[PDB]
């Protein structure tokens, strides 16, 4: 089950996103040390933005609010390096990226 997981989340990373975001939820540690891929990805891709890694950012942005909705200390240090990051991004303009970044930044 370790293992299974990636291959959902790589293929959700790519109309049917309810179907496996659906899923995911219902088949459910790994995940602390799992989230920071993400983080990782999301701050390397703003570092180098300063344009087709929109869709990236948003999928990512869509897959890390799946697998946290599907579920003391650190949420405010990922909550404000999730904002400083979407912020950061602010010559795009992208409507896709905002409405992730603030459906995460709400749950």
């Amino acid at each position: 089950f370790s293992t299974n997981f990636r291959d959902t989340v790589d293929i959700l990373v790519g109309s049917l996103t309810q179907q496996v975001s659906g899923w995911l939820q219902s088949l459910e540690a790994f995940s602390t040390t799992l989230l920071g891929q993400f983080l990782e990805d999301m701050e390397a891709y703003a570092e180098d933005l300063s344009s087709v890694s929109l869709p990236k950012l948003a999928a990512l942005l869509r897959v890390f609010s799946t697998v946290v909705r599907s579920i003391a200390y650190v949420t405010d240090v990922l909550y404000r390096v999730m904002r400083c990051v979407t912020a950061a991004n602010q010559v795009f303009f992208s409507e896709a990226v905002l409405t992730a970044a603030n459906e995460c930044v709400g749950v």
